[PDB]
């Protein structure tokens, strides 16, 4: 199978493309495995691979650490994403963020259910699991439980059937049979639960996929609309429908090539102690637990030798900004032509810790609205802070054509001299806020509600005639010919290759 | 004659470091220079000597370019700015701006006076030099001239003679005998002008030296105190007196190994077009010419085979943010601390373009003042936006002790994830602005006032009970005994020097 189709060959094409450490001789899943996948992610280093992790039984489980994170050289910088949708390697972020809107005007492809896969080439039932006695990760030392989930997918479903809601949210272990987790507003998993507690008759049917399809977590992780099934969507994306197969326990439908399944119940009354977990932002502040969704867990499948994906999540880089920032800014910037806003481009800088995402205006675009600053930013936080898409962002930075919103210290340039404190911005306190960034939920201020700013580092006859300056770089100080020759004689002269 | 005294020793030490690199074939004055310059600036590569400046005559110059830029290795990053203080090139910044600031509580060393020095070596009267024919550089595309003055010092004395300045500020050739120049509020150079003008009866005597001791233009791109004669600062700085010689033409005296001085007046009546210079915030405005400041020079005096330094300035990185930033983020560490203010650090990160600094607090010390972040950052902001030591800066980012305000990275993962935007801002309008900043003269307001704030990127319990939080890092997430197993063990499970 592909890679961008199946967890088993996604392992693969890392190992031939060099970009996976094996380690075969014993890790304890009790932070040494996090600390490795950690160090990688704070290096851009190959991803990990433990074969042999302390306390493994029947086959429960391997760890793929940094699954979506960086590569050390500028050329595959991306390639890891690039393997979890059939890009070539070298890939720019604009062609990932392209591939993974392009389902956005295309007719679904619905899933394919066949009658089995290797997901189910082993089960435990209700009385051969204990989930305490797994090799379940402590990732953080100052966690408050095990995170077993951190790249799975969990599969909700409307009580009447018709959207079936793929996406990745924590969960840790609580028992030998229950997990909890996040499920908080605006999240589909959450409006999804809401659905069935105000139904009011039973827990929801649930499953948790890991190790799924590389092409159904990227969509996991992006906040495609409200009601869109996640799996015709990444159906369209890849052109093919994605084959399911049935859960034993519920009528819910699973990747057949999972890695491993949890299938079971999210509880429409019950909750239990969750938490804290150190996360994207780069935080953990110790203690700090709270009640938590409860999930029962009656069943587990999965595969001959598994293997988990875990997220050793922080400080950059890791999956919590190369997925959940940039898909949140790949739909902001929809969103926003949507909306008839002249965006050409999104990105949230890691150096923001995404939690800002930089908006590259069609100036050309702009000039014809006749309109001014004040109005401008008022008008595109509006449509983003007032919207899902827009929930995790707090800053958007508003630039000109000249600049790269890839490139963070391009935007960072442009944010600095372009935008005069104050006068420059707006800033929102009537809209939703994230409270998982540490100055909201442990700020000054509502943790749920405000702290969000529209910042515009375009300058004044950006809107009215065009750019009136030249940078003072080597790129547009000197004319062409001069440049040229500067370069062609740098190593002759004296002074100091693109793969690497 | 060491290095830090001496402009030419300074040459031969950067040599030595293996950190020149010496160009012998014919260089153009008219962009070409500036062009190698600013690329080893973006480049951080070896400063360049042309020795061989299409146009150089009678010994008028040669030209060092990036004097004072970085060096590409870590280790010794800021070696070049430790070459012109007696450092040992691997020098931290804070060792850098510890160096500038030591002589704030020590006797000025006034300077010795001395009959004659290599800056005698050779002149050019009334009758003999014309600017124009000099191989004065075209520094960007779009400058209003040939800027002759990018790195020599200024040399002005208020009619009382009890205080002479020195100083950096731009010039340009305005003729055969004529330059003009910035020189604006709150600058040392505007306010001696300013006394000149209100006793009315002649203009300023002034000097321009080119290639000055290493020490002494570190002080001049220094905003120490009012009425401070930087020359004593130095010789306190340095631990000797300073060598000087008189011009010929006037009372001022000049260091005796200056490479070339031009002696003459500063007017206290007459402009002439300046301007537009490409500079510090990386932008040039083409056409954006205003009336400056008029030098008439009298006499030329310079060495045998005389070195002209410049500074091709713009985006990162360069003396505009490696010297200004730095060294008025130094001063506004000593005014804090001298309004009892508990900041231990201050950098301007390049990141901001210099336009920020961050400032490192002291928690004990904050927690024992019993205050708040609004109160405190008003008092912050009041101190540093109201002297002239703050001018440039226009946001200022309070932060706590595990914050390195040196790594540009720490301050900007701290401003992103601990200032609520807003709510945790005090913004300051009533305050002198830096009209530089495109924002400011080429902005939505007024160019000389406002557009300033304090961030507080500290948490609310720093200012109560202490820190919170772990970081969810490498560093601070695992046990000692496991990170050092897991640096132990990298190269061995797979994974890949300090000085590279
Ligand atoms: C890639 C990834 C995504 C995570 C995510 C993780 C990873 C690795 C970790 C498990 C390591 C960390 C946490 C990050 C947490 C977090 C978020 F990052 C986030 F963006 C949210 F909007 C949010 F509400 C939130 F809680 N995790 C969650 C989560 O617990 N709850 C959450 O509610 N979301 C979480 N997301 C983000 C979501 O997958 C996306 O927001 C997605 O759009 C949700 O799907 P849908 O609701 O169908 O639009
Ligand atoms: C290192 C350096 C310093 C420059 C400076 C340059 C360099 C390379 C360039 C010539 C390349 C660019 C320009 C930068 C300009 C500029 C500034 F950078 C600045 F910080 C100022 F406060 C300012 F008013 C200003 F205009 N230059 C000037 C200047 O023209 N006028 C100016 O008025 N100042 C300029 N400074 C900065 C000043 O040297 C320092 O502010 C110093 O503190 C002034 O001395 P004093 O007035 O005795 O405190
Ligand atoms: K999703
Ligand atoms: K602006
Ligand atoms: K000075
Ligand atoms: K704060
Ligand atoms: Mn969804
Ligand atoms: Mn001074």
């Amino acid at each position: 199978q592909p890679a961008h189709l199946c967890f088993r060959s996604f392992v693969e094409a890392l190992k031939v493309d060099n970009d996976l450490v094996e380690i075969n001789t014993p890790i304890d899943p009790n932070l040494e495995a996090a600390a490795i996948t950690r160090r990688v992610c704070e290096t851009n280093d190959k991803a990990p691979l433990f074969n042999n992790l302390i306390g493994m039984k029947n086959g429960l489980f391997r760890i793929l650490g940094a699954p979506g994170s960086l590569r050390k050289s500028s050329a595959d910088r991306y390639g890891r994403l690039a393997r979890h949708l059939a890009l070539p390697p070298t890939a720019s972020m604009r062609e990932i963020l392209d591939k993974m809107l392009s389902a956005s005007d295309m007719p679904p492809i619905p899933p394919t259910i066949v009658p089995t896969g290797p997901c189910k080439e082993n089960s435990l039932d209700d009385s051969e699991f204990d989930l305490t006695e797994l090799p379940v990760p402590l990732i953080h030392k100052s966690d408050g439980g095990k995170y077993i989930q951190t790249y799975g997918m969990h599969i909700v479903q409307s009580p009447d059937g018709t959207w079936t809601n793929w996406s990745i949210a924590r969960a840790m272990v609580h028992d030998k049979n229950h997990l909890t987790g996040l499920v908080i507003p605006p999240q589909h998993i959450w409006q999804i639960h809401q659905m069935w507690k105000k139904e009011g008759r039973s827990d929801v049917p649930w499953a948790l996929a890991f190790g799924v399809p590389p092409a159904a977590i990227m969509a996991s992780s992006m906040p495609i609309p409200d009601g869109v099934t996640e799996a015709g969507y990444v159906g369209a994306m890849t052109g093919s429908s994605l084959e399911l197969v049935k859960c034993d326990t519920n009528d819910l439908y699973v990747p057949a090539t999972s890695e491993i399944v949890l299938e079971g119940t999210l509880s429409i009354s019950e909750t239990g102690p969750e938490g804290p977990f150190g996360q994207m932002h780069g935080y953990i502040f110790p203690g700090d637990t709270h009640l938590g969704a409860k999930y029962k867990v009656n069943r587990i499948t999965y595969r001959n030798n598994a293997i988990m994906p875990m997220s050793s999540c922080g400080r950059l880089t890791d999956e919590t900004h190369t997925m959940i920032g940039s898909l949140a800014a790949a739909e902001i910037r929809k969103l926003c032509q949507q909306n008839d806003l002249p965006i050409t481009d999104a990105f949230a800088p890691f150096e923001s810790q995404v939690t800002w995402v930089a908006l590259r205006v069609d100036t050309e675009k702009l000039r014809a609205m006749k309109t001014t600053s004040e109005g401008f930013r008022k008008r595109v936080g509006d449509v983003v802070f007032n919207h899902k898409a827009g929930y995790t962002i707090h800053r958007l930075v508003l630039v000109g054509d000249d600049i790269d919103v890839y490139e963070g210290k391009d935007v960072l340039w442009a944010f600095s001299t372009r935008c005069r404190p104050g006068m420059d911005e707006t800033l929102f306190e009537d809209v939703r806020g994230f409270p998982l960034i540490p100055y909201m939920g442990h700020g000054n201020g509502p943790a749920h509600r405000g702290g969000k700013v529209v910042s515009d580092a375009l300058m004044p006859t950006e809107y009215t005639t065009g750019r009136n300056w030249e940078a003072a770089d080597f790129n547009q100080s000197y004319p062409e010919d001069l440049k040229q020759k500067v370069l062609d004689n740098w190593t002759k002269m004296g002074f100091s290759h693109h793969h690497h």
